[PDB]
């Protein structure tokens, strides 16, 4: 089987516009590339999501954490997100973020 | 999108054992390009070192990021797309049909 497994995977969430949200992703003992995918499109490579001011990879990389923080949820963030590892060739379960607008 | 594909991959039928190239080009784009196979990214840019069977080829000066499958096998029958991170564009998906003797 895949040498690697996820220790944490992102979960579906309902959030309010303007609220931060952290989607969890962790892979123990894994020192390769991790990508976050939003509706099929990669947001960046590793911690470099510099094309998206609204998205930040956080968590303790020493703990194998690659959490996606959406700093201020807006309706455009209502999407399906997944975490995947290139060298490990594994994909997390997909997580739907529901954004509700005040 | 300030950027667009000059070439995108097309569906292709190939026999097991033969190489096959999937075209992808984005003129004047100096950001990241990824190849995606059945929803999974194969590498970043020219670094597809996790897969000895897949090489990115083509003239990078002309913005080409062609995927060369060196020796098609049954496990390579899949849907492929190329996509650009900073440009935030995805190509059309290309289905590679691999036929076996
Ligand atoms: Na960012
Ligand atoms: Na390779």
């Amino acid at each position: 089987d895949p040498v690697y497994s996820f220790s944490q995977q992102p979960q579906d969430q309902v959030v309010v516009s303007g609220q931060p949200v952290t989607l969890l992703c962790a892979i123990p003992e894994y020192d390769g590339f991790v990508l976050w995918i939003k509706d099929g499109l990669a947001l960046g490579v590793g911690r470099d999501l510099s094309s998206y001011p609204q998205y930040l990879v956080v968590g303790n990389h020493l703990s194998g954490e690659h959490h996606l923080k959406i700093l201020r949820a807006e309706l455009q963030d209502d999407a399906v997100y997944e975490c995947q590892a290139i060298q490990a060739a594994i994909r997390s379960r997909p997580a739907r973020l529901t954004v509700l607008v005040p």
